[PDB]
Order: C-alpha cells, then sequence, then structure tokens
C-alpha cells in the first residue's frame, strides 16, 4: 500500500497534545531539553505509541466518580475509561490513553449528571498536573474546584480542559516536562521515546497551537510532532514504511511550487534542514505532499 | 475512478460532528415529528463541505473574538472574528461562521481572554443561549451571560470553549432542542444557504444516527445529540473526494474478528444514512465493528431489515 499523509492544510487540522486547533508551524533548536510527548505519537506505518489515542476531543479529559477531600474545595476522581469502563493500570502504557503529557495547571468545567434524576452541574476546577496527588497511572487525580459541596458520590463526573493558569512570568505550564504519572510512588514507564534530530543541520519540525489562558501568565505554546489527524490517518491506513525517512514536500497548490522539503520519520516526527527559531510563512492552502522514501542521511534543502 | 471507502475507525473511536465530544452509539429512531436540518456534520460522499461544516471537531461551537459588556451586566456582546483571529466575513454565502451551534439550546463552557501587552489571562463561566435575539452569529455578533460584569477588557481576544448545556423549569428535557436551528440572523432575517433538511423516503426506513450525550451544566437538560456524519467522515470525504458513481453507497457494518455483517445501510450520496427499521433501536454491536463500502445502488434499494 503505498504511503500518503493527509492533504489537509495546518489550520484544518487538530492540535494531538490539546483538543485545540493547530496554528502554525515552528522550528527551532530542542538540544538543550528532553522531546518527548506522550500524545501525538504515532509511526507512519499507524503503531499508537506512548498515550496517544484517536481523536482530539478526548485529550486532557478525564472521567470517573468523585470525592470530597476532607471539607475542602478539592475533589478525588476515581478515572475510569473514556466510555466509562474500567482503566487497567497494569496496562503497560505510561497512563490511560489522553493523560496531559506535560507539567501545568489545566483549568476547565467539572460536570455531572445525577444518574436517578437527571439533574446536572457544573464548576470551574483545575488539575495540576505536577502535584503529589496527580497520580493518573494509579487511577486517580485530583482537582481544585469552586465548590464544596455540589458535587455528589457515586456519579458519572467529566473534566472538559479549557486552558492553562499562572502563578508567580511564563514559567508554567513547562511543555516538554513530563508529569510523575505515579507521583511520588514510581517512575514513569513505557513511554515513547524522546526525539532530536541526528542529522547535522537539522531541528525539529513542531506544529503549535496556543492554549487559551485562564489566569496569571501563563505559558501557552504547545508544540506537537504530528497532527491529530495524521495519527488517525496513519492508523487506519498502516501503510509499511519503505525505509526509515519519508521525504515529504510542502507544496503551495496555488502555484504548484514547493515551499519546503522535510523528512518525515518513520517513527512519528518532522525534521528540517535549519539553525535558529523560525515561524514558518506557509499559504492558507499549504499542505504536506509524500514524494518518497529516503534515508537518514539525505540532504534537505534549506527550509 | 477512485474508489470511494468510509473510514475503518470503530465508533467509540470517532468524534461528533455537532459538538466536540466522542460519539457513544448507534441509534435509528423516527423523525416525522423534526425536521432534521442540522448545519454541522454535513458533506457529501464526494467531499463537498455543506451548511456550517468545516474540517475538525474542536472548532465546533466554540467562538472568538473582542467583547464589550452589556450595559452594567454580567452579558457581554462578542463581536466574531476567525478561527485564526481574522476578521469575520458575513458576506459568505455560507448560513452563519463555519462551526456555529446548529441547535436552540443554552451552551455553557468557559469564556478565556488574554490582554496581549501583558500576558494577563482570565476565564470566567459563560453561557450563550441559541435561541435568544442576541444570537447572531450570522451577523457577527453573539451575546454571553457571564460570571463577572467586570473582569473582561475590552480590544482584546477573547474564546469560549463549550463544555456542555443547561436547561431551566419545571419542564425537564425541554432544552436544548436539537432539531431545531437558531436564527443565524436574529430577527433581522431569515436564515440563508442551508444543508437541506433530510427525512427517510423508502417504506420501512429511517434515519441512522450517531449519538453522543452531551454534558449538563446545571438543570435538566436534554443531552441527546445526533449526528448524521462521525467528523471523521467528513474529513475522510472531503480529502478522498472520490466521485459518487450512483445516489447511494451501500455500506454494511461488519465484526472484523468473525467476517460477519451485522446490519446493512444506505449512505446517501448528499450525506445521510438510512437503514430499515421502525421505532427508537440503539443498536447492538460489537465496539470494533466498523462500516465497509460495498457497492453502488439507487434510492429504492431494499435493505435486508435491521
Ligand atoms: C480562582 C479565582 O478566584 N479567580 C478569580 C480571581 O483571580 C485572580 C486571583 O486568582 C489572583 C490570586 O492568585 O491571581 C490573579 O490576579 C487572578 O486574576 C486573573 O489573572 C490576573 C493576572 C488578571 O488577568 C485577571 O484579569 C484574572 O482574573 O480574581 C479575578 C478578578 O480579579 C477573577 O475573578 C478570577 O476569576
Ligand atoms: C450560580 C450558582 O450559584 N449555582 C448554584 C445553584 O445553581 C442552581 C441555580 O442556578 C438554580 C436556579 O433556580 O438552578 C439549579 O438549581 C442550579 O443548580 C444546578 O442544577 C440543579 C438541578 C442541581 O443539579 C445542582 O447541583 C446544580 O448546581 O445552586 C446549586 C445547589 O443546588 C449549586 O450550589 C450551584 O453552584
Amino acid at each position: 500500500k503505498p504511503f500518503t499523509v493527509p492533504i489537509l492544510t495546518v489550520e484544518e487540522m487538530s492540535n494531538s497534545r490539546f483538543p485545540i486547533p493547530l496554528e502554525k508551524l515552528y522550528t527551532g533548536p530542542s538540544s538543550a531539553f528532553v522531546v518527548q510527548p506522550q500524545n501525538g505519537r504515532c509511526t507512519t506505518d499507524g503503531v499508537l505509541l506512548g498515550t496517544t489515542q484517536l481523536s482530539a476531543v478526548n485529550i486532557c479529559n478525564f472521567r470517573g466518580d468523585v470525592t470530597r477531600v476532607g471539607i475542602s474545595h478539592d475533589y478525588t476522581m476515581n478515572l475510569v475509561s473514556q466510555n466509562w469502563n474500567n482503566y487497567d493500570p497494569t496496562e503497560e502504557i505510561p497512563a490511560p490513553l489522553g493523560t496531559p503529557d506535560f507539567v501545568g495547571k489545566i483549568q476547565g468545567l467539572l460536570t455531572q449528571t445525577t444518574r436517578a434524576d437527571g439533574s446536572t452541574r457544573a464548576h470551574k476546577a483545575t488539575v495540576s498536573t505536577g502535584s503529589v496527588h496527580f497520580t493518573p497511572k494509579l487511577g486517580s487525580v485530583q482537582f481544585t474546584t469552586d465548590t464544596n459541596n455540589d458535587f455528589q458520590t457515586g456519579q458519572n463526573t467529566k473534566f472538559t480542559p479549557v486552558g492553562v493558569i499562572q502563578d508567580g512570568h511564563q514559567n508554567e505550564p513547562q511543555q516538554w516536562v513530563l508529569p510523575n504519572y505515579s507521583g511520588t510512588s514510581g517512575h514513569n514507564v513505557h513511554l515513547a521515546p524522546a526525539v532530536a534530530p541526528t542529522f547535522p543541520g537539522e531541528q525539529l519540525l513542531f506544529f503549535r497551537s496556543t492554549m487559551p489562558g485562564c489566569s496569571g501568565y501563563p505559558n501557552m505554546n504547545l508544540d506537537c510532532l504530528l497532527p491529530q489527524e495524521w495519527v488517525s490517518h496513519f492508523y487506519q491506513e498502516a501503510a509499511p514504511a519503505q525505509s526509515d525517512v519519508a521525504l515529504l514536500r510542502f507544496v503551495n497548490p496555488d502555484t504548484g511550487r514547493v515551499l519546503f522539503e522535510c523528512k518525515l520519520h518513520k517513527s512519528g516526527y518532522i525534521t528540517v534542514a535549519h539553525t535558529g527559531p523560525y515561524d514558518l510563512v506557509i499559504p492558507p492552502n499549504g499542505y504536506f505532499r509524500f514524494d518518497s522514501w529516503v534515508n537518514q542521511f539525505y540532504t534537505l534543502a534549506p527550509m
């Protein structure tokens, strides 16, 4: 089966690390830090990695029953799956699929239905993924909410993420620092690998969005390695990789002209030939096109 | 000549095309009491987007723009911009901005804002009542009720992220009304450029719906939300653009483990599905089941009964 990538434009696609649209493309150095996101990780032949699942609308969502912490405004959620069934902590994944893969305070609404009478409720809520109580691999997380009494026990409860907050400027979130999925009780396991360019003159290419800010002065940049639509495409197509590197051309169909070329690595990330931080300039109808299988030492034309 | 296909994703791997939530189940039921005319999740099998349909579920029922307080109240008017923060164009031949809510109801979420100059940010619980006379997205503005009367700044980029729906009143589940379109221009004019209503015409047929449950945020809302196509099918058809070789694509829903067909259905080229069934029915399916395109047929194809 011939390999392909979607023909969708950047702004027609979704971030694979938070449920927001893609905005732009960015390249920059990343030698000084670890790039190891767990969402938006998929091989070109369709093997999902890390905590990656198939739809953007499930990312950084949580479901389960909740219990109040003491008489405070905090609630513990005993996590269940997307469809309210069991999460198995023994499955060899880092945490439930869709779990946040950055240290930060994510704000949203915690909603609940009482099954007996169909009554419903919603409260502003934040999950601090750097907290010792952020233990999704153990099956629970803790939320700070705007209520100390309105949530009932034994009722289906959902967190819908909206954005991020900060306290103290732009010092958090830390998008490239993974939370400890088991808190202080254990180290992270079964992670999608860290990624880095290996060929001189190359940098990663990032698919960038801006997370909404909900309080304070947060760092709102969020970069993913693959659009969510690419994850779903590769998962479905499962086209065999004929080498370790797929050569893509980013084309302006208005003119047929190639704007730049890049390497899509089989293990699921892109590099470009560039040195330095750069906000790419792309036309609104531009898109990526797979042209040929090449190798790790093929020299890209400068971006 | 390009062969037509539908995605192989399972129902629970896909997304509702009318609200940013996962699909839960397949449902068929009677539709004679309704006009079924959703504007999101509308796309032909050869990839022509219809109504207010755009390509990603994460944008549905989102709004962006600048806000101004209404009087000295807790309500704010949002002057809409496009998804990428560029000016909105009311002259485009669509019913309303792509992604606009296509039902009458009170959608609750958070209204967030950043002050560009210093990176300061804020968020407030907010509700948009799409049945309100102030719901005028085609004209370029909608109104929100919020939990503040003072915290939002003028001239700053503001986003509404939807979460769920609310209800008020002794008549439980009286709202939202998922099959009642808003007036996109309010009282100023009638709706324009709509994707057409759909209905079964062949004896013994009903629509097949891809169903989710919207989160409830207050009161006793009707949380059912049915779409005609998963968002992933919209995206698939838009990209593939495979020519329709007849009016109807016959699909079989298959259990991949046994290879057995569970049921068959008619995917009309204009982008909706019928099945041979009468009455409300939550389909009993294996979670790994998927739809498979088998052949090009016509509107009078008599299906094996569900
Ligand atoms: C949880 C809460 O009550 N939020 C309110 C509160 O917000 C303040 C407050 O949390 C302080 C204390 O840490 O920090 C900020 O000042 C925060 O305000 C928010 O962020 C600042 C930088 C501004 O951008 C502000 O507009 C924004 O609200 O009080 C404020 C009103 O002052 C809001 O009501 C929050 O929702
Ligand atoms: C803004 C606020 O203070 N909400 C409270 C309040 O919310 C109520 C209130 O808005 C009434 C208006 O008559 O409507 C509901 O009762 C609403 O509550 C919500 O819906 C009901 C049916 C319950 O499911 C409830 O738990 C939910 O909050 O009062 C409630 C307490 O009942 C909460 O304190 C809200 O925060």
